[PDB]
């Protein structure tokens, strides 16, 4: 018929530097070895779903997401499952101070 679950939760892909834009929302994943409820991390303090944060994981996939982005978030968040933890640097390239403008011309 089918299977159970053996060996323990490793990150098969593992988190990669993200590179977005401020302003914008930060979106991280990674696969994982087992089916397992993961945590992430941003520096020394445990991300938590509620907050301008939003930490959910389908099966053996995990997504995370930052709304918000900001040059302070860009850093290193950390991941942790189990026993085992991966990490990546956050770039956030802070918007170019522009200006808006009601109209060119008039007519």
């Amino acid at each position: 018929g089918s299977s159970g679950s053996s060996g323990p939760s490793k990150f098969i892909e593992g988190l990669r530097n993200e590179e977005a834009t401020e302003g914008d929302t930060a979106t991280l994943w990674c696969e994982l070895s087992k089916a397992a409820p993961v945590e992430w991390r941003k520096g020394h303090e445990t991300l938590r779903d509620g907050d301008r944060h939003s930490l959910r994981q389908d099966g053996s996939r995990c997504e995370l997401q930052i709304r918000g982005l900001a040059v302070v978030d860009a850093g290193e968040y950390s991941c942790v499952c189990g026993q085992e933890r991966t990490s990546a640097t956050l770039t956030v390239r802070a918007l170019p101070a522009r200006f808006i403008e009601s109209g060119p011309s008039s007519g």
